[PDB]
C-alpha cells in the first residue's frame, strides 16, 4: 500500500532551478502523489517562497564544527509537501531570487558548499519525525518507515547520517536510502583537509576516500582553472560515499546507467564503484501542464495534432520574426535551448556556422554561461544572417523556440537523459541529438535523427582543441544532413505526428520508481 517517500535536494521547481534537477523532483514527487503515495521534498529555503509558512520548529544541526539551529518552513501544492530548510547561510547569499544556488560566478562555487550541504542532510533527516504534513500540518508526521530519495552529490552524505546519528541509537531502523544519480560529472570531490567539517567518525574515511588527477578549482571563491595534476592525488569524494551506503543507486535513463558502469571515461572515475554497487537507470519524463501545444500560455497559436499545418506554422513565422530571420515557413529551423557549457555543445553550433550556410536552414540559439560564450552568441547574427543568439534566461523565447522550430538541435557531448527533446516532441519538434545517454533511449529512429559523436576534450578542465571542436563540428552536420533528406516530405510529417503521439509523461517512470521501492521496503 502507501509508500513514504521524502525527496532530497537543493532544488525544486518552480522555487528554485538551474537545470533538469528541479523539473524531476518537482514531476515526479507529484506523480507519485498522484498514485496515492505520501511524499515531500525537502530543499534549502533560498528565497522567502510566499506560500510556505514557518512551523515554529527549530532543530539543532552542524555547520562544519560550528553548532547552529535551522528552522523549517513548509508549502503544500498538488498533494505533495515541500519542507524548506531555513538558515542564514541559504537566504542571505544574495537578494537576487532562485540565482547564485551554488556560487556567485558561473563556474565557481562558494567556498563553504561542504558545510551548507552537510548541514542540509542533517536536516532533512529530522523532517520525517518532526514536521507535519498534509493541508496546513493535519495528517501528522511521515514516520520512521521512510525512503529517502538523495539527488545527486549535494544529498550523498545522508545516507551516512542516517547510520551515524540515527541507526547507531535505534532510530529509523527500517528507513531506506536511494541515491538517485543526475549528473556524474559533479561528484563532491574535495580536499581531504576538509574531513573535519563533515563530523563524521573515521569510519567512514575510507567510503569518502579518492586519488584522481582531477580537482576542481580551489575553494577561494573566484579562481576558474580546474586543478589539474601529474601525479594522482589524495582527496574526498562524497558521491562516492554515498554510492557504498545508500540502499539502491539509481540514475535517469537505462543507457546513462550503461555508460556509467562501462568505463572510467563514462562514470568519470566512478564505474568500478557504480558497477560494484549496481546502478540502475529510469528514463525521466515530464509535466505537461506548462508544457504542450493545445495550453501554451506564450506561444502565438495554440494546436493539436490535428491542427498542426496551420499553429504550428504561424509560431514559425513569429518566431522568425522575433529572430530578426528572413520569414518563410518553407525554411527549415533548427534551435537550441541549453546551458553555454561544455556538457550541451553550444560552442560546436557557433563554430559550425561557416559550413551551416551550405545547409539552407536557420539556427536559432538560447542560452547562458560563459561571458565570452554569450558574447559570441550574440554576435553571430552579425555575420550569419540564417542564425540568431540571445545569451539570456528567456522562458518565452524558449516556448517560442520550442513551438516554432522544426527540430530540436542538441549536440550534446554528454547526457545523463535531457528534457529539451521531449518537450520538443510534445509540440511535434523533431529532435536531432547526440548518441549519448538519454538521448539515445529518448530519440528512436521513429521520432528523431542521431548526430555522430561529439567528442570530449582529452582532459577534463582543458579547453577543447580546435582539432576537436571541428570533428564535433562535422559530427553534428551529419545528423542535421540526416533530418533535412526528409524536411518536407509526407515522412516528415508523420513523423511530427508520432512525436506528439509519444508519451512522455511521469506515469510509466514512476510505476517504476514504486516497482523499485516496494523491493526495498518489503
Ligand atoms: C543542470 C544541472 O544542474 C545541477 O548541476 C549543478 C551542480 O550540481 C553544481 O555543483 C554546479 O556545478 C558547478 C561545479 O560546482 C563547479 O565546481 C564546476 O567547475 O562548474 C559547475 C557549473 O557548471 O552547478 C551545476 C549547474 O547548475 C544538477 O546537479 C545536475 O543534475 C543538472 N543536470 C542534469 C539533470 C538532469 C535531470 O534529470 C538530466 O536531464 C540532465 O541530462 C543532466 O544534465
Ligand atoms: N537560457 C535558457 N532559457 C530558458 N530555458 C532554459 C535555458 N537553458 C536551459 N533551459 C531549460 O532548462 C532545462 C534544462 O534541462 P536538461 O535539458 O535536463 O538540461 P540540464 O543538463 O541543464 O538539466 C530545460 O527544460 C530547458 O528548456
Amino acid at each position: 500500500h502507501m509508500l513514504n517517500i521524502c525527496f532530497v535536494s537543493t532544488e525544486v521547481a518552480p522555487y528554485s532551478k538551474t537545470g533538469g534537477l528541479g523539473d524531476v523532483t518537482e514531476g515526479l514527487p507529484e506523480e507519485l502523489a498522484k498514485i496515492g503515495h505520501k511524499v515531500c521534498t525537502v530543499a534549502p529555503r533560498f528565497d522567502q517562497y510566499e506560500d510556505a509558512w514557518d512551523t515554529e520548529i527549530i532543530q539543532p544541526v552542524n555547520y562544519g564544527q560550528e553548532k547552529t539551529n535551522v528552522r523549517y518552513f513548509h508549502s503544500y501544492k498538488k498533494g505533495v509537501d515541500h519542507i524548506w530548510v531555513d538558515h542564514h547561510v541559504y537566504l542571505s547569499k544574495t537578494p537576487l531570487v532562485n540565482k547564485k544556488l551554488y556560487g556567485p560566478k558561473d563556474s565557481v562555487d562558494y567556498i563553504d558548499n561542504v558545510e551548507r550541504f552537510a548541514m542540509l542532510s542533517q536536516a532533512a533527516l529530522a523532517v520525517p519525525l518532526l514536521v507535519p504534513l498534509g493541508a496546513k500540518g493535519s495528517q501528522g508526521v511521515m514516520g520512521e518507515n521512510t525512503i529517502f530519495v538523495c539527488n545527486d552529490w549535494h544529498t550523498s552524505l545522508l545516507p551516512l547520517y542516517l547510520k551515524e546519528y540515527y541507526q547507531s541509537q535505534g532510530i529509523f531502523v527500517n528507513a531506506k536510502t536511494v541515491m538517485l544519480l543526475h549528473n556524474i560529472a559533479f561528484q563532491g570531490r574535495f580536499p581531504s583537509s576538509k574531513f573535519d567539517a563533515l563530523n563524521l567518525p573515521a569510519k567512514y574515511l575510507s567510503d569518502l576516500s579518492f586519488n584522481t588527477q582531477f580537482a576542481p578549482p580551489p575553494l577561494d571563491e573566484k579562481t576558474t582553472e580546474p586543478i589539474t595534476s601529474p601525479e594522482p592525488m589524495y582527496m574526498l569524494n562524497w558521491l562516492k560515499a554515498g554510492f557504498l551506503n545508500c540502499d539502491q543507486a539509481l540514475t535517469v535513463s537505462p543507457n546513462f546507467a550503461h555508460e556509467v558502469t562501462s568505463s572510467p571515461m563514462g562514470g568519470v572515475e566512478l564505474d568500478a564503484v557504480a558497477r560494484d554497487v549496481g546502478l540502475t537507470g529510469i528514463t525521466n519524463g515530464t509535466k505537461i501542464e506548462t508544457w504542450n501545444p493545445q495550453k501554451d500560455k506564450f506561444i502565438l497559436a495554440n494546436y493539436n495534432s490535428r491542427t498542426i499545418n496551420s499553429g504550428k506554422k504561424l509560431c514559425k513565422v513569429a518566431l522568425q520574426k522575433e529572430c530578426g530571420l528572413t520569414v518563410d515557413p518553407d525554411i527549415p529551423l533548427f534551435g537550441f535551448i541549453g546551458r553555454l557549457e561544455n556538457q550541451k555543445g553550444a560552442d560546436v553550433i557557433i563554430a559550425a556556422m561557416p559550413k551551416l550556410k551550405q545547409l539552407n536552414c536557420q539556427v536559432v540559439i538560447l542560452g547562458i554561461g560563459s561571458p565570452k560564450l554569450e558574447q559570441e552568441l550574440e554576435s553571430v547574427a552579425d555575420k550569419y544572417p540564417f542564425a540568431k543568439g540571445v545569451a539570456r534566461f528567456d522562458s518565452k523565447l524558449a516556448h517560442f523556440i520550442t513551438a516554432g522550430a522544426d527540430y530540436c538541435l542538441m549536440p550534446s557531448r554528454f547526457e545523463p537523459c535531457g528534457l529539451n527533446q521531449l518537450y520538443a516532441m510534445m509540440y511535434g519538434t523533431i529532435p536531432v541529438v547526440a548518441p549519448v545517454g538519454g538521448l539515445v533511449d529518448t530519440v528512436p529512429p521513429q521520432f528523431g535523427f542521431l548526430m555522430n559523436k561529439i567528442p570530449m576534450p582529452k582532459i577534463p578542465g582543458v579547453t577543447v582543441s580546435e582539432e576537436l571542436l571541428q570533428q564535433g563540428v562535422d559530427a553534428m552536420i551529419v545528423g542535421m544532413k540526416k533530418a533535412l533528406q526528409e524536411y518536407g516530405t509526407p515522412k516528415f510529417k508523420k513523423m511530427r505526428l508520432d512525436c506528439m503521439a509519444n508519451d512522455v509523461s511521469w506515469k510509466k517512470p514512476a510505476a517504476k520508481y514504486v516497482d523499485i521501492f516496494e523491493q526495498l521496503v518489503n
